[PDB]
């Protein structure tokens, strides 16, 4: 009834389970390529939510591994680990400070559960991919937030596989609240919505009522859930925020996928996609661009909403911006 020497390393890793820049990868390699399911099992007990919501241990356990089952591991970025470092990301994003008991325990089980399904049988190509290529996901969503909408339908279907329903003690009321800021996150996660959500997180920045404590009061759905939208976005766009180490490993597999999809829309035609092409298409460039014109102004949103939380993470972005700006040729 011990752990096995690599369980042992393993959870030596997962203690670095609340800090920004987790070895995400070692823990894939140390878990058997189950990041999802460990860091999901890890963040549940810490936040007591088996308890909370009833959830069997065993149903926790066959429902991730059947969730991480059905994220393809021949897609290079957005596979398994990515959704267990979104996961994590978003986990360590509930804890700050400025949020310090905002959320009750079904928002919080909400951006989780959002994280772990946020881009589940991701086939490795983009919706406009998938619109051009007359692509049977395309034609079911008629044409509107393709993958978005399929990693919501089958985060979902999944919870009626053998021992899988997680959510089998909740009330239908909880259930019903639950899926709705399940969907409302998820969706949220269309890069087409970057500059609305960024814009009413603006907004809520100018707007910004404080409470007793230096904790931000957010007294309507529709501010609680625009946080818990900006904040799992920003969990899925934080690949820069995090050490260069992790950062770079991050941009090989957003490259790989790129440049195959990159491969793919060359002998299809239909034209090759922003800047998704291994000849006239630059690596640094491009994630200068994507810091300057996406994740600078998000974080730095991000940063005044929870200021001075976000400082360090920040910082660790403009390092790595100036890093990619030093390397350009
Ligand atoms: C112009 O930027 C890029 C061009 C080509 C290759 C890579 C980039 C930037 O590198 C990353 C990009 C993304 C995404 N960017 N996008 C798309 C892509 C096209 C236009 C840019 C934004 C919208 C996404 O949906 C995700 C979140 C997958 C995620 C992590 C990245 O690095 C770790
Ligand atoms: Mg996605
Ligand atoms: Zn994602």
């Amino acid at each position: 009834g011990v752990k096995t020497e690599q369980e042992d390393v393993l959870a030596k890793e997962l203690e670095d389970v609340n800090k920004w820049g987790l070895h995400v990868f070692r823990i894939a390699e140390l878990s058997g390529n189950r990041p999802l399911t460990v860091i999901m099992h890890t963040i549940f007990q810490e936040r007591d939510l088996l308890k909370t919501f009833k959830i069997p241990v065993d149903t926790l356990i066959t429902y991730l591994m059947t969730l991480e089952d059905h994220y393809h591991a021949d897609v290079a970025y957005h596979n398994n680990i990515h959704a267990a470092d979104v996961v994590q990301s978003t986990h360590v994003l509930l804890s700050t400070p400025a949020l310090e008991a905002v959320f009750t325990d079904l928002e919080i089980l909400a951006a989780i559960f959002a994280s772990a399904i946020h881009d589940v049988d991701h086939p490795g190509v983009s919706n406009q991919f998938l619109i051009n290529t007359n692509s049977e996901l395309a034609l079911m969503y008629n044409d509107s937030s393709v993958l978005e909408n399929h990693h919501l339908a089958v985060g979902f279907k999944l919870l009626q596989e053998e021992n899988c329903d997680i959510f089998q003690n909740l009330t239908k009321k909880q259930r019903q609240s639950l899926r709705k800021m399940v969907i409302d996150i998820v969706l949220a996660t269309d890069m087409s919505k970057h500059m609305n959500l960024l814009a009413d997180l603006k907004t809520m920045v100018e707007t910004k009522k404080v409470t007793s404590s230096g904790v931000l009061l957010l007294d309507n759905y529709s501010d609680r859930i625009q946080v818990l939208q900006n904040m799992v976005h920003c969990a899925d766009l934080s690949n820069p925020t995090k050490p260069l180490q992790l950062y770079r490993q991050w941009t090989d597999r957003i490259m790989e996928e790129f440049f195959r999809q990159g491969d793919r829309e060359r002998e299809r035609g239909m034209e090759i996609s922003p800047m998704c092409d291994k000849h006239n298409a630059s690596v640094e460039k491009s994630q200068v661009g994507f810091i300057d014109y996406i994740v600078h102004p998000l974080w730095e949103t991000w940063a005044d909403l929870v200021h001075p939380d976000a400082q360090d993470i920040l910082d660790t972005l403009e390092d790595n911006r100036e890093w990619y700006q030093s390397t350009i040729p």
